[PDB]
């Protein structure tokens, strides 16, 4: 026969399983994979923020005030011409009684350029007097005075001046505060003190007085101070620091830096949370917040030596949390510490069923967006695994439908599983498969008649005459299948009174009736069955998100204070220099 | 026959539908479910923020200023030695003319410790004088003066001092402001007044003067004030409050708290929005913002009595919104009020087609994340419903393919629908199904030949000899199907010149040709057809989100003011106490 | 025959392909669509923020201070009665030497109301003296003085006063700053200057002095200033501005507005980013941030003329970025500029493989939420395209299973592809299809027996007698299929000893055995096969997101300063007016 093997359904061809081809078998007894197993670890999670508030402590301020008024007796009239005020500090010989028993000496002495000035209340004798309270606006501040009334009696002889002078003792009790570098502190009344509040424990002080330009500093040991309930059951001794600036004395009780302040504070605690491991990081889940916190794969070393000041709090918080779960869970592993990109610190303790970034970010939105994405992702990936084993259990039945169809005739199954024409035959329980041979398009002609030379026999398919490539002798058969040449003839039972056919070729159809040919008609004129099932899936669609604000930048400005400092200081400078000042003309 | 029933395809067995087994029927005329119906309610949504700005009102301040300068005539030279200033309040006998006609009395009297001081401009006679404007830096502040020039003429006789004195009247017109507890207010020039701005309507005042330490307070009825356009068409009478602190008099017009301020403000309004009900909450949708607001299932009671001050605004806003939709929608139900976790208040009005949390959260990101999640979720759940009815319409056709295959032989369909060997037979329009019986593995032997004792008949399957368990007599048949024993023989039409077979057993294959046995070969040597269609689905993948900031914490600090208050007050204290002050040595 | 065509399987009917009906063909040689192609453009992206920091520059302040002290010699005692201070500006004849060589004239003259006052240090002669440094608290401020010590020696004769007077020269070197409208500037020590810092380049100044109420302003050309290293290699000349307010002289070096400040600053640069086009906008992607920025479809015009001050920076940044990619990419198109809703500006440069909104939003969360949504959406839409071509390749095999089943008998395939009974016949390679005819329910009766009048022939289906609508003559056949009447009879091979049947009708079943009828039984008593495969898909579920804060509104307040301005100014007003002031009684 001819050389070229068939590769499409368009050329005329001769097929036969007449040779020892390749053998195939239906591989029955398949199975789909089983359901996977998935696991996770529970534990206690504690979350730490970096601290932000200033340090806050109580202080006392001691002063003596000298005042001088100039008055003019005049005649039938009198006036104040001036009033001057001079504050000064208080020495330790007096602070003793002034904080013990609320007494002071009604007079003062002031060295200036090496000469001694003196001031005495109402020009009377140096004598001891008692301090008493005065009313206040703000409940955290208390104030005590020795003499509420300024002296301005005009005097007895007409036409000349006199000077009137007074002395006060003052105590104030109030708050003071300071921030991260601890170089200085600021008092509630606005006094700025320029000494570190821990300075004795940093060994920057002594019982012998220290000195600086504009300061003297000392520590007094076993000092005692009495509350104005003024009662003999005196408070316990302390060590107290004393600062003697120009214009006042100030004092506070000594304390250590590492007991006073620690850099971190507890934000929240979750007694049930889960750890999952990814390619580059760990994820820790907090359901009550709707958030997840991530961290690098390596825990932070030395969190017992750096931040050692937390060792009071993590132990009691883990011990209380473990005692709450002790009926259902028991600890595993050991305590671990992690630092989140974003600036938070995590404490973790694994549980089993019993059966750096100093710029801490203020906005936590990325922790909630991670929780939403990690709830969508496994919810979608579970549908893909449930869809894929429902598909595989169908392909195991399709392979049995093709097996039962193959026992009827195996050729029509092989040219359905392959995309190309082949011929096939059973040789036992295995199927032998074989190539098919092309025949030339020009030797092929189809006969115009179907009734036989016998009186009552009719061909069910039209006769065809042909020859192979590179040959002279002719051959004949019947037009079979799509465009096949069949070598063995077949017939209808009788040439019954009426008959019709529409034989189909690759392009055209031949129409026959009364056992003879009539016309050639295009195949597209015959209507075609549709057996397909439509999906009509609708795809996800685009959204543009918007920038939104609850309060305007102006409303955020006006809410910050009732004071308008930007205009308050501009008017004070304009008034005191241009309007009210001495001015040339 | 033997007792044990077949449970796999590996042991040799005898099957027959020779007994009255159970009956089965193909249940034709199935259907898939129909498409569901889904519904939602439209309405108008108004959203309220808690208010944040201070209260703002106009005030007047009245003062008299006495000044005294000391000058020294000297000889061939002269200098100022001192300048002192004394502000005082203004009494009602003068405020009358001073706010009516812009006049004041050019002199003042000052009681101190029970004696009367007097100050007069340039030592001249007590006389009436007119106030006039002066220029200002800030456009909200106006200032008026009676005498712009301070007096410092040195005098005529050498070598002795003199005192020069002046008196001013001042008015200032300006803003003042106050915040949430309303205990006090602060003036634009920095004066703090320590009285509540509504105090007469709270019955904390009277027409008889009230008193406090450092204050006097009074209400004046039917008071009148004239604008500096100074024109006879005088403004309408008012009730005005007067405060007389040390150093000034201050006044403002009386007003009621419930007309002055209300705690909430309207943020946005949506004329088309949708309500959906979930297991624990309601969700309200705003498309123009790309956001959704949630609330508890119970509306807030008494929002007409608490927040009654909004009853002017919600009525006109709902009436305008309803009139905008009146061509396509008509109201249903009644107005309802809800409080969102996050601190916003919602107003809702249902429409039909015609056919607490005082910590208000500043960042609205959770409202946009809820809108994105509620756009993904129903978009994915719609694909699952469209995929599930496309699958069911295919299973209704697979059930018809198995029916048409069963009419050819029902055994091969029953052992495809069940996972196990059984035998089956039609008894009418119903199929009778029956168990199959195991035979021992040791009595089975397969014959080495296929040609019969007849001269031209050949067996299509090899002969087998066997016996049942607990028996002596032998039996024979043909090797059928996978590993079956068949009791009725079958043959090929003729012993044609050439023949070949590859019979398959559970492990091994037997090869025969020329109608006799030759070899045993492993089944895995025969190539197997693959008819499966691959899915190749690709799963969703992990993303790590990052912390991001547009401006540094330092840039947010430097943007807050041009004033550097942290260093401005430190230098003023250092200069006035250490550098410039009187200092001992 | 009767008129009504069959529309269900419930009525009895007669079917035959006895007429020339419509022709159908199996449309083989189908294909599914091929895989789509998808494309995107890479480029360099630069992102610009609006600037927020104030302008910052160096200044000098020059002063002369006159002081006067009053002291009383007295007897056996002495005291200070007053101390007064008077600051004044410095004239250009002196600023020359004072900034060149650090010298000043130890005396001053002060015009007031047209008469000249004079002050001289310690009453000594007018002489030149040298300035020297003093220590400072804050490292950005330097201060120089001519006389550190105030003079207060009491004097020699008992019982009378004397006045002591001193003069200082002061220089201060420090920072000053100003903001967006540029109307004024504020010095580090709190001095507010009320002149624009660029005023000479805006032609608001001259070398002839300008004047305002309370100011004089001048520009000095080629001025020179010497650093206190005080060395003959003098710095280069400048043009310097001079302001002469009351109480001081102040100076700064002249500069142009367009070189000093530009409104925008570079935030980040991405050398690989991608542009995608949507229905109304463009999206630009930044992977290292996990964010995408959107913009309108039209680029902004005139960004080379408005914001021309950026032309130094975008050129060098694009040139450096292009040189980094020059081994793998080459430029295409040209540079384009876009303005994002949210207030950022984008610069874009396309690359190829070689082979307005002044309210800038501070919170970028919407840019990360867009990146998450645009990672979910194409990840889900890819699964729908991979699922849809896996479905289509199966429907192309189902169409071949129906073709092979149709060659056995075409009726049972046509009533599976249609939902209704029809009859069909092959007329060649095409199938002729025909309607079926209803018969009345009352003429139908089923015979009680199956054995024939012949001695050993039995009917496989029971006999039926019937007639057509509007007729008298009777007909007979066999009960076939579901509820069909068949006109041609068929039989079992022999009336074998035992036989049983369960014939099924639309409601009831008839049971027969020993070739005769016995009972009528409901069809539901016969057990039915189940061949369906379950999906068990589980749908996505609802989540309620929460409002979260890292720091309380109180902690955000307390972190803003160590100063408590809200109480500091309230106590100063209470103390100086009520407690310490002159008060009537
Ligand atoms: C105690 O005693 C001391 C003295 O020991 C007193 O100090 C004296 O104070 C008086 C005023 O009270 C001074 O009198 C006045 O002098 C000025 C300056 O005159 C000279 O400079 C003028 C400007 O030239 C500048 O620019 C040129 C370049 O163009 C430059 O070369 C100069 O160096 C100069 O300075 C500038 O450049 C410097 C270097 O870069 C800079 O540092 C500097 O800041 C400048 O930028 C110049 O025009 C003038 O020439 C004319 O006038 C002089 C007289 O001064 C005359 O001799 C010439 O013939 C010219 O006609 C000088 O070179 C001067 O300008 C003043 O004149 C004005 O004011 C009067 C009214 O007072 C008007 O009538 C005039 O019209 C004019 O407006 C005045 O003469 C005195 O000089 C000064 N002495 C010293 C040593 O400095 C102190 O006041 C006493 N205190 C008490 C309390 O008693
Ligand atoms: C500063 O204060 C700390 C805390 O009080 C001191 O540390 C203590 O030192 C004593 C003696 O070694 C120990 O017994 C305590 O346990 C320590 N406490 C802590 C918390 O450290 C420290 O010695 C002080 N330093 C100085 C020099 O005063
Ligand atoms: C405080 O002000 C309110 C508001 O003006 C006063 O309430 C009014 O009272 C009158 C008389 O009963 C009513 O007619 C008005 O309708 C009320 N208005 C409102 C808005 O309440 C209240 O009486 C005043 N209280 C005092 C004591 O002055
Ligand atoms: C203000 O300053 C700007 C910048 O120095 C001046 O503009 C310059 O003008 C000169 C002369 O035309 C040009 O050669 C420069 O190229 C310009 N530079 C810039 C950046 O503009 C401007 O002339 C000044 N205006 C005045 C009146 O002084
Ligand atoms: C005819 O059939 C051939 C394939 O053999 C096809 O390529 C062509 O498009 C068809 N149409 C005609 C009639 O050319
Ligand atoms: C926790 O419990 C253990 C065992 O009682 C105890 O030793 C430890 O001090 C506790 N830690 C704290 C402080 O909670
Ligand atoms: C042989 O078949 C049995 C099942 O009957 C199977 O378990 C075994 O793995 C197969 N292989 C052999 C030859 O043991
Ligand atoms: C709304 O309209 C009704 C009917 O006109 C009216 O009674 C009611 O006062 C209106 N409310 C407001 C203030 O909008
Ligand atoms: C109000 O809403 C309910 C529920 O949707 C509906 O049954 C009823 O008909 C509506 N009535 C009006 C007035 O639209
Ligand atoms: C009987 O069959 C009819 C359809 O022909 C059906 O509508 C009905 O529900 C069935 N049940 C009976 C016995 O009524
Ligand atoms: C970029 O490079 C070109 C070519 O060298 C040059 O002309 C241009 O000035 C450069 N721009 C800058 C400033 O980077
Ligand atoms: C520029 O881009 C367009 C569109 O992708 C492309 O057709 C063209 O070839 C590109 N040219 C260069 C220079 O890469």
């Amino acid at each position: 026969a001819s050389g070229p093997k068939s590769v499409d359904f368009y050329q005329f061809r001769v097929c036969s399983a007449s040779i020892t081809g390749e053998l195939f078998r239906f591989n029955l007894e398949q199975t789909c994979p089983d359901t996977k197993d998935k696991y996770h670890q529970e534990g206690i999670l504690l979350v730490y923020k970096k601290n932000i508030v200033p340090h806050i402590f109580k202080v006392r301020r001691y002063r003596k005030i000298a005042t001088s008024v100039t008055v003019y007796r005049g005649l039938t009239e009198s006036a104040i011409t001036n009033k001057y005020e001079l504050p000064r500090p208080v020495p330790l010989y007096e602070i003793s009684h002034m904080d013990s028993t609320y007494q002071c000496f009604s007079s003062m002495k002031v060295n200036v350029n090496g000469v001694e000035n003196t001031f005495t209340d109402r020009d009377d004798v140096n004598t001891t007097v008692f301090l008493q309270p005065v009313e206040g606006l703000t409940d955290n501040i208390q104030r005590y005075f020795s003499q509420p009334v300024i002296y301005a009696e005009p005097g007895w002889f007409p036409g000349i001046y006199r000077v009137r002078t007074t002395v006060n003792c003052e105590i104030v009790d109030m708050i003071a505060r300071s921030a991260e570098p601890y170089n200085y502190f600021v008092t509630s009344l606005g006094d700025t003190v320029e000494v570190s509040p821990f300075c004795y424990n940093e060994s920057s002080c002594s019982t012998t007085p220290s000195n600086k330009n504009g300061l003297s500093v000392q520590v007094v040991l076993n000092h005692t101070v009495v509350t104005y309930s003024d009662r003999g059951t005196s408070p316990t001794p302390q060590n107290r620091i004393f600062v003697e600036t120009g214009a006042y004395t100030l004092s506070w009780a000594s304390e250590s830096k590492t007991t006073a302040v620690c850099p971190l504070a507890l934000w929240k605690t979750f007694p049930r949370s889960i750890q999952t491991t990814h390619e580059d990081s760990f994820h820790f889940v907090a359901n009550e917040i709707t958030a997840t916190f991530t961290a690098p794969l390596t825990p932070v070393a030395n969190f017992t030596d750096t931040y050692s000041c937390l060792t009071s709090d993590i132990n009691t918080t883990l011990n209380a949390s473990k005692a709450k779960l002790a009926s259902t869970h028991v600890p595993n592993g050991t305590v671990q510490y992690f630092h989140t990109t974003g600036g938070l610190y995590l404490v973790w303790q694994p549980m089993s069923a019993i059966n750096g970034g100093g710029g801490s970010t203020d906005n936590l939105s990325y922790t909630q967006l991670q929780f939403a994405y990690d709830k969508l992702r496994p919810g979608i990936n579970q549908v893909l695994e449930e869809l894929s084993r429902a598909w595989c259990r169908e392909q195991v039945r399709d392979n049995l439908m093709w097996y039962e169809l193959s026992k009827i005739n195996p050729t029509s199954v092989m040219t359905a599983i392959y995309g190309r024409p082949v011929s096939a035959k059973f040789v036992g329980d295995a199927i032998s498969v074989t190539e098919c041979i092309n025949v030339d398009q020009s030797s092929v002609n189809i006969h115009k008649s179907l009734r036989t030379n016998s009186k009552d026999v009719c061909y069910a398919r039209p006769l065809v005459t042909f020859k192979f490539l590179n040959s002279s002798n002719l051959f004949t058969g019947q037009l079979g299948a799509r465009n096949e040449i069949i070598l063995t003839n077949n017939q209808v039972e009788t040439c019954k009174d009426t008959c019709e056919h529409y034989f189909i070729t690759r392009n055209e159809t031949l129409v026959y009736k009364d056992y003879a040919y009539l016309r050639t008609i295009n195949t597209t004129d015959i209507s075609t069955l549709n057996t397909f099932i439509a999906l009509n899936l609708s795809f996800i669609q685009n959204i543009d998100f918007k920038a939104i604000e609850l309060y305007s930048s102006a409303e955020k400005r006006l809410a910050s204070s009732v004071f308008d400092l930007e205009t308050m200081f501009r008017e004070y400078n304009y008034y005191t220099h241009r309007l009210a000042g001495l001015r040339e003309d």
